[PDB]
């Protein structure tokens, strides 16, 4: 007997088995890692049904589909049967789901080009809990790009990728969202990827959120790149863990108004020669809470390793960074010569007591020039404020008006209030204001042994005692000169000639 | 032959199939977008088994159940057959799962009332990877509310919503958690929703986390509201992407002790007439890292557009905001007349060089009054500190005690230490302290041409030279007056009469 | 007729059913909560196929497996049949998925030891949407540990746990990652757990991300512990919701360079006697945005309750914390006496106007000593800066050199620039510099009634009028003394002897 000739609940048993019951794999697929399953799999993927490909290793060549709804139940492995070229390509899927499956490459060489999964255009596709294995050569594990509309509303979550054949600057990465909008990329763990790291945003990518990204032994962990006039802008990148990258945790790129937040990077076992926290080339980006450690001046191979927690590249401008250089290597900030209006808050200085004691702590210090183009560095724990983009520091107790034409650009420090305003200095055993100039000349108004003293020279003073004003030494200091004489004066008893 | 008359593994094949085997849709369901599938689907959802509704479009009217365990395998669509009213209503589910499915509405008009999915009470329900389509009128895509115990332990994640028929203030949103506790809302992408935006927390909602929310062209992206005396409090809202909202990225509401963190908002393509970053009406809230851009004084239609990155509404008090007004429009902060004790840190000033040069930068500046009720604004990159809630600025190098009965409210600036304490001013070519008053009177203690000068008038001075104290001009300045004469003095040689 | 004698598409119907057709539970499993299903379930889990255990309660004793691929479809409950010992133990799974299922304990006593689910070694295992029920005694709901290699690449997400039999310090928790690397723990809701709370990282745990954790009525919510010489380090912990813990929201532990961010804690209904925000014992950790409320000096039972938003334990050093003590209890920061170089920014002071008015606000205040080991506390809204690790506060308008051998350690306040540098004080009715010392002696340089006055005693002064310098009173003050006389002087008219 055959199923076509049997009834179940009054209907064809064949049809029930073929169309209604859920199966572990498509009928006719072997899943034995050797039989060519391409045709059966391609047919299933091009249907409008949910496809299950599980409980086996399915050898299959390149496949194009207009539909993406595939689940591996955590046991399906799609193993690329070809040693070159792209594997799975989804063309402009309108909604879709690719989930709970492993995609394995079998590239011929370490320079073989090919993407593992491509969303060639797409809207509202969710790729979730996918493991990319045996990743090699040039290309990406998961890439979304315009075809020709921007990818929109993607959710890429729970992605693992494992790369091999690392080389500096090699053109590969784990996840690439090229020019996507309104998309989420969350919970990614990428190992040993080169130039484009764990997550790359590219081109006109905007209004995406990238979150919870771990990159281990990658060149960069997150990377913002472009081949066009506009770079990734208006993206949120939050929660980046950089386990021993080779160059930087985060490359913020040439774009603008990105918010990057909570970046932890360790270099303790890395072969990096030029270790970076975050770099930025564009404008008006926020880089909040970069915690970097494990840079002691030497890398894992005994080579010199420089440290830079934040680098402002080229004309980078109007950016903000808050940083924690929790390491002993000298380098902390690099302001390239053309960079302007960047503000860095060193929220904890590590073991440093002064960010200016070494000229190498802040490379590019000449760009801190007190003009409207100034870069600025603060280290509040050290009470250290270096530069102001207003050309001054000013405090006021309350909103108030100032008298016209009194304060000038010379008034670089302003302590303002209404009513009585007193600046109190002291609390100890002696208290003073020291006025001084670049030539080393110094003069004080001091409270010394309980009297005011006013400096008359490098060593001399007038002392305002309770009963008399006196010079520091006798018979040497005059009141007036022949060229600058008093009009006169008033004394109850004539001055005593000593 | 029939399956009742065939054996499989020790029982009839009929019973094996009927009792054990999983299917793509319930028996009797058409999934053809036209047949009324309400009866079969209602029966399934009212069972205690895990229900699968996939590979079709299932036309169905309103359904109620006390059980919620439904999976659509990414291919099932529940298509509301009625033109009005609520669709799916789950009454007090004790645990539940709604996953991998699309819920489509089919409302008669753009003002038709109806919720798509209601959790009318519930505990430990997970709603994940659900797409809400053709959303219109008033109501919500997904709403949880007390029935009448608080919803508790919900996990709502991976939600898409697409609204049409936007109108200002229309009473609709994507996800609403009314009075829930201990719940997670994560990874939401909502398009074109009106008043209640992508995620609303409402009423006594507390102890929830809302994370990774993208709202595109919504009126507001996240919204905290209430129809009672108590508003959402003690919630964490983190990672908000506001792609061109029409009024505000985040409405923090009238509640208290919410922590809102990492908010990116762009207005570059918005028709908003009044663009806002975050608004807050309540107390003791924290609003961290609001990055706002795309406001140059006009909207997408060429109409005037105001900007306000943080707005403190009504009696809003004791709030904190850290903000990045990366835009050229003049408005930045609004303190409404009853607002008190709000502290704003402008972490990067955009292109501004002075927060006080435009009277528009801080609207409500009179509320910065230096009292215990003062609002306060700092812009550290500009070295600019506006207001203090203590009525003073005070520094100390270490913990110390001060002598009783010395400092008073006049001492609005205090630079304190033990032992020797010196305030050094200068490092250039001239250095001074300028004392001045509101009437324009200015007097200096300066280091000028290498000597101390003490101002005796607007233009006059005493010069403390190394060998003599001299007046600025000869024969015009006296030592003593008829009514205030010295007691006497001591001079080695009698004064010379010139 | 048996299915072995029937054909479906040219293959045995028996084999097609048994191998390819999915079922709700393993053949032979009762799922009736009473029948011992151990044998059948153990066999299934030890196969290399994806296992489905759903639509029932499956009574089962302890099981060991080398494979982990199990899905409960939201309706399966694994109910531990034994009253002691471990339940499910997965031994070094290489990849794995445990999902959509409930695991229930049935321990004999409130001190019975046992783990619910153990990953005894493991790589690339994902545990998702699991509910742990009836959790009791000592041990954990989900534990991962080395066997013998660190767990690597775990994804633990969407976890609920409910503990019963809470007691202070009892050795139990929800999720424990012991010595894992490169792992993600996201979206956890844990109720009533004791010592180890919702999520513990332990031992050499490094390069993990923990996010979106809700703990209700737990002793601690997140906990970093160790039984060895090295403690959890280089981890990111972000988004912690502490709904009324009994001791602390976050225990940061003895390790280093962890970044903890966005912690919301409420004590309003807690019986805690000692309420804490975050504690830390190690070094170079960052604790960002701790918002704490609900501490008024008493607990929920009316007993005394202390408050500490940040506690620096033992030799804790070089840590940073930004905090919001939004409560009325007096305690805010505790620096234990051996703690050094910790910097706290109180970003909003709540209702406090002065962090020093109560000695209880900063416990351990002697550790703010102005040395290179100093702790430091800032409260910017109050304009209050307490301590500096450099021993000074210094501002400069731009990068510049200083001539050496001019400024010394006494110059504890430095206001620097090039060219003309003026410190302007005033804007009101009178303006002054008050120099003062610890004995209460005070002297001023003031602008008073439009003239400079220089104090000569507690009450006396010299007044620099436009036409004459005069003493405050007549016939009492001398110019010079017998031992300190002028050289001479120059006057156009002889001084008038009155
Ligand atoms: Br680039
Ligand atoms: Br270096
Ligand atoms: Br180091
Ligand atoms: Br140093
Ligand atoms: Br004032
Ligand atoms: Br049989
Ligand atoms: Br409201
Ligand atoms: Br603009
Ligand atoms: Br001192
Ligand atoms: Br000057
Ligand atoms: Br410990
Ligand atoms: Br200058």
């Amino acid at each position: 007997p055959k199923t076509e000739g049997i009834l179940h609940k009054g209907q064809s048993l064949y049809e029930y088995l073929d169309a209604r019951v859920l199966t572990s794999k498509p009928f006719g697929a072997a899943g034995d890692a050797t039989t060519d399953d391409t045709e059966v799999i391609a047919a299933s993927l091009n249907s409008q049904k949910a496809v299950t490909i599980s409980d086996g290793v399915f050898s299959s060549s390149g496949i194009n589909s207009n539909y993406c709804n595939l689940d591996g139940r955590g046991s399906g492995v799609l193993s690329h049967r070809s040693s070159t070229g792209n594997y799975l390509v989804f063309n402009n899927p309108r909604t879709g789901r690719l989930s709970n499956i492993t995609v394995e490459s079998n590239k011929a060489t370490d320079t073989t080009q090919g993407q593992q999964v491509s969303l060639a255009g797409g809207s509202d596709v969710t790729v979730s809990d996918v493991n990319f294995s045996n990743v090699k050569g040039t290309g990406f594990s998961l890439i979304a790009y315009p075809n020709d509309a921007p990818p929109d509303g993607l959710m890429i979550k729970g992605i693992r990728g494992s790369y091999s054949g690392y080389a500096t600057n090699k053109a590969a990465g784990c996840v690439l969202a090229d020019s996507s909008v309104n998309s989420l990329i969350d919970n990614v763990i990428a190992k040993n990827y080169p130039q484009f790291g764990a997550v790359e945003l590219k081109g006109t990518a905007s209004y995406n959120i990238v979150s919870n990204v771990i990159g281990a032994d990658c060149q960069h962990v997150t990377y913002n790149g472009t081949e066009g006039p506009i770079a990734p802008s208006n993206n949120l990148i939050k929660g980046v863990m950089a386990n021993n990258p080779k160059y930087a945790a985060v490359v913020a790129g040439k774009g603008s108004t990105n918010l990057i937040s909570d970046v932890l990077v360790d270099y303790s076992t890395s072969d990096a020669r030029q270790a970076h926290g975050v770099t930025v080339e564009g404008s008006d980006n926020v880089i909040n809470n970069v915690l970097m450690s494990g840079c002691d001046g030497t890398n894992s191979l005994g080579q010199r390793q420089t440290a830079t927690i934040a680098r402002f590249i080229g004309t980078a401008n109007n950016n903000y960074a808050s940083v924690f250089p929790s390491y002993s290597a000298t380098g902390v900030i690099t302001f390239e010569s053309g960079s302007t209006r960047n503000f860095v808050e060193v929220k904890h200085p590590g073991r440093r007591n002064d960010l200016l004691s070494s000229a190498s702590t802040i490379d590019g210090a000449a760009t801190i020039d007190g003009t409207s183009n100034s870069n600025v560095v603060h280290a509040p724990a050290l009470g250290q404020y270096i530069g102001s983009m207003s050309g001054r520091f000013e405090w006021r107790i309350k909103s108030m008006s100032l008298p016209s034409g009194v304060l000038t650009s010379a008034d670089k420090y302003r302590m303002l209030g209404d009513g009585a305003v007193s600046l109190a200095v002291g609390g100890g055993t002696s208290s003073q204001v020291r006025l001084f100039t670049s030539d080393g000349t110094s003069r004080t108004v001091s409270l010394t042994n309980g009297n005011v003293r006013l400096s008359t020279s490098s060593t001399g003073y007038l002392q305002l005692g309770a009963d008399a004003m006196t010079p520091d030494s006798t018979g040497t200091y005059a009141l007036g000169s022949a060229s600058r004489a008093w009009s006169g004066g008033f004394t109850q008893a004539a001055f005593t000639v000593t």
